């Protein structure tokens, strides 16, 4: 009955956030509400029955690059939920895709469920824990109306892929590969907040181009594709309750 | 405007509750009940006082789905972050059992004072992201503690897998680590962000490059090495009491 009134986006790279920030005329938060001295970046605004916040892990103090990976994504997810109390979290970002699973460069995917491929604990019941299978929040009307591809996401802290990473990714029949998604899901689960994922394919994992080269090659164009979908997602959510999608 | 004075509190971050209990029992710490780190969470906080020092012990506690300790970097980073913001420690101590390399001088039962920490499972083959993924961070300098306790020293390497792949081993060898665990580097990352001094006590329960233990060996090492960790942690607590950060 209660319509959604607050959405938080978790975005690992500032360059990925800006197109969205601009589209909705969000402004950069200036008062460090999640903690003094942190590198994190927050953008806030209202549109129109929705509060919108976009949080980023920010840059490494020493090295200057975006603080990608599961640990920072978990912290900002935790901190933003506790400060802002959103109705729903959306982790938006780029990812690798498998052509064999129907993924094409530029595709923006909704996520059915998520796993980790780099948390291997070979004791029964710890094994399941490491893999961390979690379902994204059910959004069938959004899926239908926006006509998005959907598949399983597999997460780990490496941009390349080890043999053992591949083994787990395949065993879990993942379509998509990223560096934050399963950890955002773990935190959303822990704090009982619906989570949805938008994952935009920059590189083909089963393809013939090197991962880092292809990722970097397509980042800009694919991020604009990600913006277009995230914009339609916000517009759809507005005025709806969680049951509506 | 700021005059420096003795440390007033410490928080221990301990991944597995069984590792924490002997320290809790030794100092008669009480398990808190007023949700100090947030309502509706499985995290456990123990609180007490030893002489002039306030002692907080934080554990990620049991996983809702499966009921096991919530091991690994993500939960460790969360409880570290939340306990710093709520509890305002002067210093954080990541204490726990870990794997070791006999080729690097480690033995079963040794409790190491970690010099510095890295990740072995954050591989990002792009300039400046590569270094970021490795995440090299120095532990807080504690020379007088080391003169007193004479713990072995070594680099710690962290990742979310309990086993070791060849890819894992390659980074661990490249980074010249003596110790292998599942939380330390992530604890250091959070400690760094919030500018809190961090120390690590890492007790070798298994030799990553040594012969497989027997059953009676496995269990014995688990009792005796956890007891060794408690004995060392107790000595650190008695040592830190009444000291400024600069005296250690
Ligand atoms: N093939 C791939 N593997 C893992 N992550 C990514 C990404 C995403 O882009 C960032 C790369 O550090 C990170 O946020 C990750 O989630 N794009 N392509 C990927
Ligand atoms: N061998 C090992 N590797 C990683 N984490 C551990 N924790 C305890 N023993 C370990």
């Amino acid at each position: 009955l209660r319509p959604i009134s607050s959405v938080v986006f978790v975005i690992a790279m500032q360059a990925e956030a800006l197109p969205l920030v601009n589209k909705f005329g969000l402004s950069e938060t200036t008062d460090s509400p999640l903690g003094k001295g942190l590198p994190w970046v927050l953008y806030h605004g209202v549109h129109k029955d929705l509060r919108i916040n976009v949080v980023c892990p920010g840059r490494d103090a020493a090295l200057g690059i975006d603080s990608v990976g599961t640990v920072p994504a978990s912290l900002i997810t935790f901190a933003s939920i506790q400060a802002l109390k959103p109705d729903i979290i959306i982790n938006a970002g780029t990812c690798g895709g498998f052509k064999v699973k129907g993924a094409n460069i530029g595709d923006v995917f909704l996520v059915s469920d998520v796993v980790f491929h780099d948390r291997r604990i070979p004791i029964p019941m710890f094994d399941l824990y490491g893999v961390g299978l979690r379902q994204a929040f059910s959004t069938p009307n959004l899926l239908k109306e926006l006509n998005l591809k959907i598949g399983r996401l597999s997460t780990g802290d490496s941009l390349d892929m080890s043999t053992q990473d591949e083994t787990l990714i395949i065993a879990n029949d993942a379509t998509l590969k990223d560096m934050e998604g399963a950890a955002v899901a773990y935190v959303a689960d822990l704090l009982k907040i619906p989570v949805v994922f938008l994952k935009a394919v920059t590189d083909l994992v089963d393809g013939d181009k090197p991962t880092a080269e292809e990722f970097l090659q397509n980042l800009t164009v694919v991020t604009a594709a990600l913006e277009g979908t995230a914009t339609k997602v916000i517009n759809f959510i507005n005025g709806r309750n969680l049951s509506d999608l």
